[PDB]
């Protein structure tokens, strides 16, 4: 679009992505689509000149 | 099964399962299967050697 742009910041958990291949370490964080407890949500946004 | 073991530990509130019989007091928890907001959850899980 001539006006758009995509991004997703954080939900509720601690860890950015994009930056997780930067050295971060975990261990079976074993990440899903579908809704589960336990687990982060994150937000996505869409841009129209704000 | 030859290696297999089931245990739930915490979800997200204080009371442990299982000691809840060892001198607790609450009034009117009204635990439900079906999930309501405003109550915590509990993780299940099953062991294969680990």
């Amino acid at each position: 679009v001539g006006r758009w742009s995509a991004s997703i910041n954080t939900g509720n958990c601690p860890f950015s992505f994009g930056k997780v291949n930067n050295f971060v370490k975990f261990g079976s964080v074993c990440f899903s689509l579908k809704d589960i407890p336990g687990g982060c949500a994150m937000p996505i946004v869409a841009n129209w000149a704000y």
